């Protein structure tokens, strides 16, 4: 029922920084995480590449190169081997390219891997931010809607060694529905990563609120679900675009219990008692006792 | 499209204080509010009496005394009459007693009254906190589940003058489903009152978070729905039990734009621009563009 | 003893926008303020001009253009006459140019003006931020140390109508000594203006903390000195440079009781009760009861 | 130049809980500290006894029994022997009773002990809070002014192994002077313990701000002096009186990087980069460049 959770935040990944060098950076953080007594570490969204959705692509071949066609391929294998051997679980984000009857599926993906290097769970980003086509005024694009399909896995919850775990990815954290669905499935930890620009071209008047909106979302989702939570950012000045810092671990009371202060590769850690969830989920948010889902119908309509 | 919104926070109402004295207080706060350009004022939950669910009542007639059999009755009409002349809408919370087909129904109720003094909409509290039967292990009782039944109106949104307004009452504010159902209905202002103790007998390790959990809920509900909101507290030491302060008005971005600092009758105000909702709702929280309700079904399951 | 205090936040002022146009804008915030029972409004730092210290000037007559040689000039007189007519006092900041004994003195200056329209006190910025000589690596300049010399009035406290008021300007808010000197002189309201960019060239890895540090400074300054405060920013996108919003009024307990949400000309208001300072000044922060200045010597050394 | 800094927070100590049992509790927090890779751990104010200043003492020998006459005595010595053997530094708070020609000195005291178990610095509480004589109306008393005299060591800074460290004790943290004196002497880490009741009888309309006021003080002190900080509380329900939790570690930017979530014994850690202080102290708070101490004299007057 007890454990140490870490977040391995990443500083920038340049456009042509290779996966071998990124896996190296990931591996260093996994060591820094045995040295602090970590049991499970959370890595960012799209952790193996620069954030390619910021560019408009004209070349299919060039776009596909940012996707994984297998998990792990030879290059990413040392991440898995080392984390098994070290007895550490992890959550990894990556672009998943799947071919089905010669049709191409693109997903923004994250997996849960347990202490033994088994992949025990997958989630595909359901809430895709940004816009569908090139906008010339923007210093950088946000073309997630073109480069990915909305996930088709739902918001599942998985048994990871001794913890029930739920994944969200980036923008997902800002939608109560993300949290609630996994909240109703008993998630004790809800975790994921993000790439969050500190500038928003169409709504620049909220830039100075970037950290606020991010932390607010994590804290409230945690609280209203009695769930531990972790957000692992990829951050700093990446290919000219400032990405938000402030990766966090948050308690089931919505109290942030660990926070990053650098814009670089950074490990943070926090102690989690899976039973703390009880302080909320057997009392003020005792769902079975207090919820009235018959009046919530409008949420599920489409 | 622009208005000044106000919260009329109340200090304690003692057992033996009369509805006429309370209405007196309510009238002054209204007076101060027209003072400061106010178009609409939010009053607390059960604004007409002490917080009676604190005690266990064996005498049915005396329990009945805390309820309204009509709205407004004789004592309350002057609060109405004034605001109709001062052209000032309000939200009033009160305990409601209604007999239908042989049943004596008890509701924790609030109503929206408009500029032209016309009651435009009612809401009856859906999420009742506390417990059903007397609990000796508690220093003071919380018998809302005993003295009220869950509201039968769902979560309506009403046109009040130029603004689409939704109501919550107290514990409702802590449930994302409250906010979401009304956000889906295009509420531009979500408002209500509360009686929130700063001691919670079952989970006293959360006592020092009372402000935090209250404000977190308001700020986040507002942001994730692009709604203005207002929370009107009844506060201070009432019959030996301390009630939480910090009534507030909040912007669609989740920023508190108005907060009270006294534990007494206190009016706070803020300018609202109904179009600011668009900064969230046409962009990051464009429900049509981004929501994926085929994955939310579990929230509506019962 | 009780008043309605206000902050009048400014949107951008263009290099090509005349002082007259700016005065007209200021005059609208005055009208808005009267509308809402305001007795005193705080306007931003260097309220009459674009924030010129961002450029390097070689021609002197043009640098001088941005300064006032008297207060009021014919152009500014209308603001004095209107406020006087409305019975509303104010804190106005401007660039002051005074020639004395063969020296052209340049100050960043603010004034307090009472209900009757009397200039009751002047302050000149003591903690100038930025740099003295042009710097290459800078996406914009911040040359306050070149265009202004550190103010020569100390940190005075003045009676304005019934209130003991002290001024700070911009960067002054971040030095506890600014607050503590005025705290020790019994200031009840500490108020002032600001131009705070959301990007800082030396340390850009704190840009996502811009609002945090602004808010932290105000709240804590108020809490620890038992002072009401208000900080009026000139905000938004001005000549390529993004300036921080979040103009605030703050209670002596450090609670933010009013906050702007736009990046444009905006008026916020709050009731102040000068006797609330007592809650801190007569108790936890009873200076005479608690301070031990024998140990504070290092703070005074130079 | 890098280290791990911990906070060993304490749950309640019973009036008749023996120092042998407290020392045991302390010893176990080292364990947790070594497992998370810790170099220095900070323990609470008066960490060896219950908080006796809440009772009105009339027998002097009973009072004396809460003070230490040596440091360490046999019973406390196991605390020193271990962290020396184990190589951790600690900050321990206690009641110091000293006899000077038959005159009794009474101090509220903390010591820094380095990696090798050597006492390398002392601080005595300078800002004694509370009241000096019995008050009948109070649930619990606060007679620090009677059981201690203000400290006679000022606010020193000490080299502890690789780090320059300053001490504060409890209420000290709410005074900017405390912070500024040690910041001017180049403190990299400013640390101490506290016992902070969530109820204050003379001003109970601030009880709900207890966490706010505490956290706010630590954040702003750290920010404005460019220092890492740590506040280790003794917390929870001690002899009928509820003490505030939220022990913390703060970065030189004011950001909280660790936070306790239980009201029981609890270790938190955070990675400390001693050169990060330069982010503030070589820039915005470049003292030697920006401060204007000839205008701060009033602060040091007495």
């Amino acid at each position: 029922r007890q454990m140490i959770l870490a977040v391995g935040q990443q500083g920038p990944i340049a456009r042509a920084e290779t996966r071998e060098q990124v896996v190296g950076r990931l591996l260093d953080m996994l060591t820094n995480a045995a040295s602090r007594g970590v049991n499970f570490i959370v890595f960012p969204e799209l952790a193996l590449t620069t954030f390619f959705p910021r560019w408009h692509f004209t070349d299919e071949a060039e776009l596909d190169s940012f996707y994984e066609t297998e998990m792990p391929g030879p290059v990413v294998r040392p991440l898995f081997e080392t984390a098994a051997e070290l007895g550490i679980g992890f959550n990894l984000g990556y672009a998943e390219l799947v071919v089905e009857g010669g049709v191409k599926r693109r997903f923004n993906t994250s997996i849960l891997v347990d202490k033994s290097g088994k992949i025990v769970g997958k989630y595909r980003k359901i809430h895709l931010p940004g816009h569908k086509e090139y906008e010339a005024y923007r210093p950088f694009q946000h073309l997630e809607k073109r480069y990915f399909e909305p996930g088709d896995l739902g918001f599942p919850v998985y048994d990871v060694d001794a913890a029930k775990m739920g994944m969200f990815i980036c923008n997902d954290r800002r939608w109560p529905e993300t949290w609630r669905v996994m909240g109703l499935k008993g998630a004790e930890i809800i975790c994921g990563g993000y790439n969050t620009p500190t500038h928003n071209p169409p709504v620049p008047q909220h830039d100075h609120l970037t950290s606020f909106h991010h932390l607010l979302s994590m804290q409230c989702g945690s609280y209203q679900n009695g769930a531990w939570s972790a957000a692992a950012g990829k951050v700093g000045m990446e290919e000219g675009c400032m990405l938000l810092g402030h990766s966090c671990i948050v308690a089931p009371t919505g109290e942030i219990v660990a926070l990053t202060t650098t814009l670089e590769d950074e490990v943070i850690t926090a102690a989690l008692d899976l039973d703390r969830c009880r302080e909320l989920r057997e009392h003020i948010f005792n769902f079975k006792a207090h919820r009235q889902p018959q009046h919530y119908g409008l949420i599920a309509e489409f």
